[PDB]
């Protein structure tokens, strides 16, 4: 039956990145991942600073930052360490192994130098995980596999989802869990991170679908909610982040018994 | 009955980007897309200039360029216009509509500002295309959908592939074709581009698989071969590009009549 985050952090087969994450989740009482979908470095950093105490993780799309530099990432690393959260680059790699290795290590972004976690789609087959790990393992990084998507018409279903779970099991030295809408694996060493979350049900006008923290954490058995616009679009993002943190945490407690 | 590229360029439902490409393929007698997988701007520009005459298209991975600036891309466009090839950014978009829109238009890369073509995975559902098209249509761009992949263990098969074809047909305003290992649609308005191509049998150690141009174009019915390492790793890249051009071109002619 259901183990606490602190207990999972001590599971035998647990990745040190997952263990570090589960520990600060337990310590800070948050299972909220902020999706910091903004185009300005000054806004990203002011969000990370102010909301840092409320979150276990900050999720970035650096390819959307109009003023990206590696110095912005350095300041973000300082905030992650000071407020205690992980940095997750939402790169959604979906290319052959030979290419994703360079996209993760190199270019302008040098994602691997600053991101604790990245994610990958499984559509290319396991070579995508093998390419990323050749870079990630040396650097003690973790990866999430996209077993399910939140958007209308997603093909990440059935046999596809099963393939994701299988691939994660075969590369558990590097893969720490899933992007999914539910619990897709019974193994408690794996983390389940769920995007497509807002307090009000609904969606956007480009196929995003939203479910509540209570539905996702409490009934669907996921671990962490990933929240973008639900927080970002509020006048007071701190208040918003706290609302989401409390909903996700209490749903987690109430799942625990 | 198969139409020539020049005849296809004139089909009533042809996309202007597809038309421009078909015309120059006929005019230059090339159906080779160079995959310019290099890490330096001068290397990209050098290959583009030297091999421009031999190719219909130059496929880029900007996110692997150590010294990207929009100035490099201006220089690239100059070569494209001079030697007459299309620029294809192999970004392989794989996220929700709202995000991809920003990844296509914005950030440091401003992909839509310079890429005649991009491609997208269909796994997120059709919102991925709707988001891209919001930026792509005003800028007169085209998109390819990834219907099949060249790598081992690929999940882009069966109903996934059929979903890709369906999505393309329903967004023909913007979608001009497929990344696939074979012909996936009988509609001659759609282009088929095939990566995983080398003259000799084999693969790499991260799940890539190679098939020959005669196999891919002649027997499987694709239009364009995408070749990276088979050209880039050769001592004489000009002679290597010419060998692939002549192979793909003859295979096309044989299939024709
Ligand atoms: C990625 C995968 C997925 O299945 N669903 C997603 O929404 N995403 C990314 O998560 C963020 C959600 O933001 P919001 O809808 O809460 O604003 C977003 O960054 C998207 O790229
Ligand atoms: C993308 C999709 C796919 O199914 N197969 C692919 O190989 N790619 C991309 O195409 C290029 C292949 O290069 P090479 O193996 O000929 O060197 C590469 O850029 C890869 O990202």
């Amino acid at each position: 039956k259901e183990l606490s985050f602190g207990a999972r952090a001590e599971l035998p087969r647990i990745h040190p990145v997952a263990s570090k994450l589960l520990r600060l989740m337990q310590k800070k009482e948050t299972n909220l991942c902020l999706s910091a979908d903004v185009s300005l470095a000054r806004e990203l950093l002011q969000l990370a600073d102010a909301l840092g105490p409320s979150i276990c993780m900050l999720k970035t799309h650096v390819d959307i930052l109009n003023d990206f530099t590696l110095d912005v990432m350095k300041e973000l690393i300082t905030l992650a360490k000071c407020h205690e959260f992980l940095i997750f680059e939402d790169r959604k790699f979906a290319d052959i192994g030979n290419t994703v290795k360079k996209q993760y290590e190199g270019g302008i972004f040098k994602i691997a130098s600053w991101a604790d976690l990245v994610n990958a789609h499984v559509v290319p087959g396991s070579g995508v995980v093998k390419g990323l790990q050749e870079v990630g393992l040396p650097l003690h990084r973790g990866c999430l596999l996209i077993a399910e998507m939140s958007s209308t018409g997603s093909l990440a279903t059935g046999d596809y989802t099963r393939a994701a779970v299988r691939m994660a099991e075969e590369h558990s030295e590097f893969v720490v869990g899933f992007i999914s809408g539910s619990r897709v694996s019974m193994k408690p060493e794996f983390l389940h991170l769920t995007p497509g979350v807002q307090l009000e049900a609904g969606g956007d006008n480009l196929g995003q679908q939203y479910n509540s923290p209570q539905e996702v954490i409490g009934k669907r058995g996921s671990d962490i909610i990933i929240v973008g616009r639900g927080i970002i679009s509020a006048a007071d993002r701190l208040e918003a982040a706290e609302m989401y943190r409390k909903a996700a945490w209490e749903a987690y407690l109430s799942r625990l018994g």
